[PDB]
């Protein structure tokens, strides 16, 4: 087996998951069954613990793992499907070690870091990266691991003491060390500032890893005599210092790779006998001419990351129908009355921009701060007949509110926000939280929705939801509009709801979005970016 | 005595010395006698070993010290001049602490580090501090030490140490330390990242030094709950955090500190009983109106620092008269007909600057290299009556330029560029070095510079020369318009020459540049931007 | 070339010179040309700065270096001569480095630790390893570089740095680190201690070096349990892992190395197709039935390691006669009669010893401290007619008492110890200090030495000195029992004095010490050693 650790420096940010994204995609394009494995250095066992304002977009896998966004752009980048131990974490790591001394199975010896938990974490790797992620029923051949954090971060040291041992083992043929670090310039009259990549490189050495790879990010284009400095005083030769620079696409930056030689280095050293469809994509983009302009009603706006997955499921759909994005970002409290007296000015720019919007898109999301905003949207879009997605809560808000404006139960809400709703509309319905993979079937052959998933009579769809519409309460809407066309395998948990008097408004109980793939928009996006453009009936009868 | 100790994190280039000197701006204000020290931990004895793209411009005291730009900033914003000691370098301290050993004043023990570097450091410290520097014979309040480099610099490390012994010497009521960082945000859409300011506070105080202030450089305004997680992460208070955002000039900077209530923590911790200098300056500043275009015909031009304290003895010039400072920066090299071969569009870009110029600037530099294009600059400046000002090499060109184009002596050179030159007119004329502080006698009472030095027998300026003129080939200028009216008290040396036909071309054999002050400009840069914008003649009458 | 490293853990007084002398000598046996260099970290130039109470004796080379003496432990344990710069220190490297760049040779970029530093001790280290220290004019093999000081020590940093360079320019066929480590055991029914072994060997790979070897020194062998502890946390293989207890002579410390396989390591690692002469000293050591007492009468003797060379010298010399030496280190100041009143005790103790001295030694040393009580045992050696050997200072002192109590000049006196002495019979005169070789010609033919040095016309010895006899006062001595037979090669010098009534008092003017190796006595020592034994008539008939 292969081993590619992809390890931070000066800050996390800088892109290092879409590196190591990247790094396994020139690795697919070399013919390579590649598998990845995040580890995060926190003591978090997952990340459904997580607001998302504090690392993005909990992303969900089939078999309920909620796990960093990273392991949604190994899904993009690679056509793979991981599993909950593909995310690795200090938590996970140091309670396993702990059940294993409570049994006894370290024998009365005194457990400690090293061995134990660096013992653990080369266990860990080695068994996680035999696992068949890509679909074939075969090992892969190479693990892209990203340790996640900076390696400043005194929970990350660990990892780096269990990857210095793992160099050892798996041999400088099997084991590759790439140094994402940043190359800050704070005025462009001065130096390009090394200083950080040759500190950060010089504490990577000082654990024992030596940069295969250092790659320089950067805003412009690095020097040759920064370059140069780098290589000197980071002890490394000029070929292994790579500049990423900021790039027009996300499409672009495996072609950077592959211009700096990093695919050469990797078909060298592997001894491998490329990228046309990142290529294929990055130059169609850029010539893109039509806008589509989606409004997202969301209350995690305030870091766009937050709607990683939902925006990147978008661009798949818009890139796919040869339109530009324009996503109107809202911050859903902002068109609630409340933000009409406490800032006017912000109201009428939300409302502006809902006005603007070709389509709406209600993504999902807990509690009801803002959520009365994301009912002003969604009362908009079923009015002024605007296509909309409403995706889980925005399904039940899109429910409740038909209940209330169409069958008169204006006391019709969730045993969320209302514990005690006089009708409980949506009601809490455990398995557990209703989490990962689950199978939806079709249970009205003229839905929107069928057709655009390939007039399949059910699909699997990865969920993340504690509520459901009420079963009863279904009686309501029986003969009217709001049809509830999708329904879970056990028939009592109703799962995709579309208005049948409106050319596009979906509810899906679901998160179509962390299915979404650059060349498979996920349906339900792509249906919006259709109907917002007129396209929809076009591409139905085609 | 008072000990401000400013330490640079993540990097040194955020504008460091602007704070240190800028403290010291603040502590003048609450009518401290302020001195400062600047240690650089290169094993450099001093600048002049270096080329200008190295560090920027080296800065030539009184006394002939070579020393950092930094230095040049405390005499900027400090009515101070210092002296070769206050650099410290880490060659100066070894060699010292050499010299005691082979004298034996160390008494036959170890010499090591800890205890005898360190003791060296505080000694020289201690002792430079009582220096008045503040031209009143009087012992200073405080001192501001700025430590150069950064905290990951394995350099710095004995004076880190040496001051974690000095706060336990001078107490916390006589030492502070500021710590400077930078917070990168590679994305105005991702969080102001504190991780490099938590990384290099954790760095500081495994050192042994608490911050009393962390200043956070960042291009935008720091956000509050980025303020907070710097206050956490680096364990220090909110009030302790402050946040030096980019502003629109230099004279801001000040204000910003005291904004944020570093004028306040002093005022408290020292218990002194505002800068409203600095706010003049940077309130008409931005409503200057006014333009003066001034080409820098710069062979240096590559790197701005290598023309400091040039670029600010023209803007205190433009600032006095009114006009904000249009600085086109020409590398010479552009100007030279190699150019017009190798590179045409970069050729005719300087020419068209050199057009545009209102007046022509030519700063000093050692070499031939981009000789030819001040020449062409200068033949441009003499012939078509553009405002000119040569600085040591300018003027020893300028001399040159007109033997060969007005006296006929086309075999007219240096002894630099060409050592054999048919009529040396341009000698080596050592005293080594003319280096520092020297006595120029006007020699002509009706020159220009005489009345804008304000109409004095001589004046006593900073030179930085090997190569003089040659006293005999003075008879060539004698009865023509080219006229050297300032000669050194020594006579046989020529230190100032004018052109009697000709609005405003000065040459200078001094740098008039390092003695510039904010609400004192050097007069030759202010003849300069008043000879650019006809005020010259206006002034002189008044 | 091949290169030894030879690093110290948590106390450098472990003997690990004496494990880079027994490396170097198991080379040497293997057949290979060594040489040695010593690194000190320390900023003082030479020993020459230090009390023997600092660092142990100052060893003198014959360029005269005053060196370590780790220097004399290779030149005991090989047959090399050393030279100045194969001591190389932090003061050398660090002047040599501010030389440069006072010269400009650094090309105006800013000298730093790295690179500039680090690559001086690149530069020095394969400049002297080249050199011919073994006497053949041939380039040596491999070059043993010990590491002085810990690998804690901050200031051994820089050279650690530049040998984790230097292990990628010389690559690991060539260079080898070996790391010498204590490990502790505070009583012997508690666990051997490896952690301090553990932490040390982390903190060697944490600066980028990886132990080929660790060496465990400690009292008792090393349990098996321990040496697998030490191998698993310290990540090297049981084979590199060696046990170095102590063992009844230093001739053993090779043939240990051996048993543990080191011979076999470097046999195996650099190809080489024992030490029976080390097998023949050890084994013969043990069986010496025989005692010869002598009376060490030092100044130093507080700390042995003051007179090593001496009394390695002596123990040369009693190996040689099969005799083996109590060494009565002697403090001259208890001798003294202001020891009679202060303490009584350590008085009748040191007469005592005195008494039971069947020769004596007055070696060198500098000042009036004890000189008192070295004129009491030389008083005593003179009438009573002991065997007695003065090295400089009793060279010095013999003749000064002599002429006090044999010539009557009671006033006599060096003009070290009272500069204004009425008839100064010892006086400076310098060549500066007379040091290194310098040849001495005898100048008296039925002299002792002259006949146990071979009876040949000159000797060539190690001087350290300042004062001689005053070449007039010689007329005193001229027909007397003091003859001065042996003079320097310019004749004013006299270099050995003998009595002629006496069976055996020496003075010797140089230090014969330096020169003594294990199967070659310094036959001054040897002449001691014979004489206090009676066998210096029987060996001069031999
Ligand atoms: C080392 C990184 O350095 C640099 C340097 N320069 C630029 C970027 C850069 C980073 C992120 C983005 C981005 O997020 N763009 C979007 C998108 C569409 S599809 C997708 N990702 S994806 O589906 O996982 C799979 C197909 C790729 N992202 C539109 C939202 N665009 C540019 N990154
Ligand atoms: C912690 C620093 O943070 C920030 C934040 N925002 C902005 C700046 C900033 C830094 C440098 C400059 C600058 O160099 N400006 C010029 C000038 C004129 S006078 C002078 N300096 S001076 O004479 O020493 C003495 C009077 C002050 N400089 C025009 C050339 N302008 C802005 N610095
Ligand atoms: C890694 C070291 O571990 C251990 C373990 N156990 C024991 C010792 C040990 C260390 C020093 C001594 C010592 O100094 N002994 C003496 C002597 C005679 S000759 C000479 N040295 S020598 O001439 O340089 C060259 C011929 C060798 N020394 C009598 C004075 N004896 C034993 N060292
Ligand atoms: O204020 C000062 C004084 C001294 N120095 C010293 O100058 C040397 C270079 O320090 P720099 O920060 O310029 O580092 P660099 O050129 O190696 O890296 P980047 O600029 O690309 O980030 C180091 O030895 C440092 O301590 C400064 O950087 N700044
Ligand atoms: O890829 C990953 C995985 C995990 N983590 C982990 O998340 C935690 C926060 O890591 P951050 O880099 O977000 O740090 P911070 O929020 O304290 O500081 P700034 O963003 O302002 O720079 C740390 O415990 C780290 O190891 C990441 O940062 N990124
Ligand atoms: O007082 C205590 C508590 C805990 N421990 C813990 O026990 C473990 C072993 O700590 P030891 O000091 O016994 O280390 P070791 O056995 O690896 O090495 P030596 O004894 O040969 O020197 C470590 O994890 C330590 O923190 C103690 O050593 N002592
Ligand atoms: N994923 C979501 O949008 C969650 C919706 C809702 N709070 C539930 O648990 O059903
Ligand atoms: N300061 C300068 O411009 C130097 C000018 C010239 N090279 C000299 O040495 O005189
Ligand atoms: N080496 C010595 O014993 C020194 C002796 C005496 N102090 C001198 O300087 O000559
Ligand atoms: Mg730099
Ligand atoms: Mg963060
Ligand atoms: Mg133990």
């Amino acid at each position: 087996m292969k081993y590619i650790l992809v390890t931070g420096g000066v800050i996390s940010g800088i892109g290092k998951g879409i590196i190591a994204s990247s790094i396994g995609t020139i690795l697919k394009s070399c013919g390579l069954r590649v598998t990845a494995i995040k580890i995060d250095p926190y003591i978090n066992i997952d990340a459904g613990t997580f607001s998302p304002y504090e690392h993005g977009e909990v992303f969900v896998l089939n078999d309920g793992g909620e796990v960093d966004l990273d392991l949604g752009n190994y899904e993009r980048f690679l056509d793979i499907n991981l599993y909950k131990d593909n995310n690795i974490t200090t938590g996970k790591i140091y309670q396993h070690v702990i059940n294993k001394e409570r049994r006894g199975d370290y024998l009365g010896k005194t457990v400690q870091v090293v061995p134990h938990i660096t013992d653990a974490i080369q266990e860990w790797v080695m068994n996680q990266a035999k696992v068949s992620v890509d679909g074939n029923k075969e090992d892969p051949q190479i693990c892209v691991i990203e340790l996640g954090g900076t390696i400043g971060d005194i929970e990350g040291m660990a990892f780096v003491e269990a990857f210095r041992q793992f160099q050892f083992k798996a041999k400088k043929e099997n084991f590759y060390n790439i140094h994402v670090s940043l190359v800050p310039q704070p005025s462009a009259t001065g130096e390009q500032k090394t200083k950080p990549t040759q500190n950060s490189v010089r504490a990577l050495r000082g654990l024992g890893l030596s940069p295969d790879l250092i790659v320089c990010r950067s805003s412009t284009p690095i020097e040759m005599a920064v370059k140069e400095k780098i290589s000197m005083f980071c002890h490394v030769n000029p070929e292994q210092v790579i500049c990423i620079h900021d790039v027009s696409s996300i499409y672009r930056v495996p072609l950077l790779l592959e211009e700096q030689g990093v695919v050469k280095y990797f078909q060298e050293r592997l001894g491998l006998p490329l990228l046309f469809k990142w290529k294929a994509m990055a130059d169609r983009y850029e010539r893109l001419q039509k806008i589509c302009s989606i409004a997202l009603v969301g209350k995690y706006t305030k870091l766009r990351d937050c709607y990683a997955s939902v925006f990147k499921a978008l661009e798949h759909s818009a890139l796919a129908i040869n339109h530009k994005l324009n996503l109107m970002y809202i911050d859903s409290i902002d068109l609630e009355p409340v933000t009409k007296a406490e800032d006017p000015v912000k109201f009428h720019e939300a409302w502006q921009k809902l006005c603007l919007a070709d389509g709406i898109l209600v993504p999902g999301g807990f509690g009801i701060r803002g959520t009365l905003g994301k009912l002003q949207a969604i009362s908009w879009a079923r009015t002024k007949k605007i296509p909309f997605l409403g995706i889980c809560l925005g399904m039940q808000l899109a429910v409740i509110e038909f209940a209330r404006n169409c069958l008169n139960l204006k006391d019709a809400n969730s045993t969320e926000f209302e514990p005690n709703t006089p009708v409980p509309l949506v009601i809490d319905m455990p398995e557990t939280m209703r989490l990962g993979l689950r199978r939806t079937v079709f249970t009205t052959e003229n839905s929107i929705l069928k057709k655009l998933y390939g007039d399949v009579p059910y699909i699997e769809e990865r969920h993340r939801h504690r509520y459901e519409v009420n079963p009863n309460l279904i009686n309501q809407f029986e003969n009217k509009d709001l049809c509830f066309v999708g329904e879970d395998v056990d028939g009592k948990r109703m799962e995709i709801v579309e208005l049948t008097s409106h050319p596009y408004f979906i509810g899906v109980q679901f998160h179509p979005e962390f299915s979404s793939r650059p060349m498979k928009p996920s349906p339900p996006y792509l249906g919006l970016l259709l109907a917002a453009t007129g396209n929809l009936n076009a591409h139905l009868q085609q």
